[PDB]
Parts: C-alpha cells; structure tokens; sequence
C-alpha cells in the first residue's frame, strides 16, 4: 500500500541481512582479508556487472523504465579500470573465470536480455546500484581504512557524473513508484529481487571457499 520502493525494501530486507552478514563479506569489511580478496570480489563483479548492463542496455532500448535505466550508472568500465589499478596490467581478463555462483547469475541476466524482460531487470537493476550507492559507500571507505586501498582503484564506488546521492537516490525511488505495473510484472518484480539477492549472497559464499 505503500509503493514499489517500500515494497522491494520491505521484501528483501531479510535476503539483504544474509547477503550483508555472509562470512566473507563480514570478514572483508571488519579488517580480517586483505586487498587480494576484494579484487577478487571486484573480478567476480566485473563478470555480472557485464552482463547486468547487456541486460540494461536491451531494456532501456525497449522503451521500459528509460528514466530510471540512467547509462551514468554505467559500472563495467571503471570497474576495469580499477582492476588494471589492483592487479597492475590487464592480464585479468585472461586469467580470471565465473565461479559457480557468477555463472548462475550471469546465466539469468543473459536469459533477462534475451528475453527484454523490463520487471526482472528492474529487479537486479534496483538491487546493484541502489546497493552499491548505499553499502557500496562503507565499503570503499573500509577498503582506504583497512587495507590501503588507492581512491583511484574505487572508481567503481565514486559514480562520476553524480553529485548528490541522498537526492539521487530519494529521486530513484520515485522514478520506480511510477513504474507502470500490472499485478503480474509487480509479482514477477519483487520475487525475481529476491533472487538477485540470493545470488549475490552465494558470490559471497563462493568467495569464501577459495
Ligand atoms: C551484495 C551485497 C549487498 C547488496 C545487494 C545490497 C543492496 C542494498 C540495497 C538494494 C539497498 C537499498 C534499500 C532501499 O532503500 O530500498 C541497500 C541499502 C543499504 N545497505 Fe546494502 N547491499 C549489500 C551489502 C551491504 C553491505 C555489506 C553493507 C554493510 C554496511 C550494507 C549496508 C547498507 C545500508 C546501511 C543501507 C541503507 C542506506 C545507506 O546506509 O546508504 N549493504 N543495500
Ligand atoms: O538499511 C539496510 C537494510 O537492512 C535491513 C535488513 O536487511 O534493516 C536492518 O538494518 C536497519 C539499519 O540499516 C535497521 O534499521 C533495521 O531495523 C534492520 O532490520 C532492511 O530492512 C534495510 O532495507
């Protein structure tokens, strides 16, 4: 009764407490890993990012939620260039493969575009960069305290081209209230962000085995 926004926040809350709580993430973030950790994090990262923004690319080219599809949220590209920064040459691209919880994950954001599904993108589209733009703060943050990390290697966290996030942020919120969604697309919306943050807490798990 309250809108889509507070709907998806209400709906995920406890999958965004798993994802948030997983041992790996909890250990990176209290000061227990280290900088090659959360590279790996970020080469995992770039492998759905990727695939995140093929499927932005065909949504927004569909006509579905133009506004809130903003490209300024563009991550894949200085994502890479915060992975020539840590690991020191382009050789990741080579070296670096999908672990299992990436490949499922890239497999449903591929099926997302192929199929130009607006509601589902909407979904994983809401539960990356609203994340990133809020957890993703505190996260950059702790990596320059605890492990040195160069802000230039953190452009993935930065959003150039965005000045005020709280703004950004509340204006993003309203642009998905607005979403014009039948009883269906809202159903099929809300469960498919519940997945997306099932598979993220599983790249967690992952990270966490080796
Ligand atoms: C893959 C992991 C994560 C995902 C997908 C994610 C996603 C999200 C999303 C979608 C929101 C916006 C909720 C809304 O307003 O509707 C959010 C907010 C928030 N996240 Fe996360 N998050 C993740 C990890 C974390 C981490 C590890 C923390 C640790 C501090 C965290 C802290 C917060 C906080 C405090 C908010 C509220 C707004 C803010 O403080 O800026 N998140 N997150
Ligand atoms: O606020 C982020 C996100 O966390 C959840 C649980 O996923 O709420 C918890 O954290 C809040 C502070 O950030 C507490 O206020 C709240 O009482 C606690 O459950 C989600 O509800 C929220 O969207």
């Amino acid at each position: 009764t309250a809108g889509l926004a507070v709907e998806l926040k209400q709906s995920t809350a406890q999958a965004h407490e798993k994802a948030e709580h997983s041992t790996f993430m909890s250990d990176l973030l209290k000061g227990r890993l280290g900088v090659a950790e959360f590279t790996r994090l970020q080469e995992q990262a770039w492998l759905f990012y990727t695939a995140l923004e093929q499927a932005v690319d065909a949504v927004r080219a569909s006509g579905f939620a133009e506004s809130l599809l903003d490209p300024a949220l563009n991550r894949a590209e200085v994502l890479a260039r915060d992975l020539d920064k840590l690991n020191g040459s382009s050789e990741w691209r080579s070296r670096i493969t999908a672990s299992p919880a990436v490949i499922d994950y890239v497999n449903r954001l591929e099926e997302i575009r192929d199929n130009v599904d607006g509601p589902a993108l909407v979904a994983h589209h809401y539960v990356r960069y609203l994340g990133d733009l809020s957890g993703g703060q505190v996260i950059a943050r702790m990596m320059q305290r605890h492990y040195g990390v160069d802000p230039e290697a953190l452009g993935f966290y930065h959003f150039e081209g965005i000045a005020k996030l709280k703004v950004y942020k509340d204006e993003y919120r309203e642009k998905l209230n607005n979403l014009e969604l039948s009883d269906e697309q809202r159903e099929h919306l809300l469960k498919e962000a519940t997945d997306a943050f099932v598979f993220n807490h599983q790249v967690f798990a992952d990270l966490g085995k080796g």
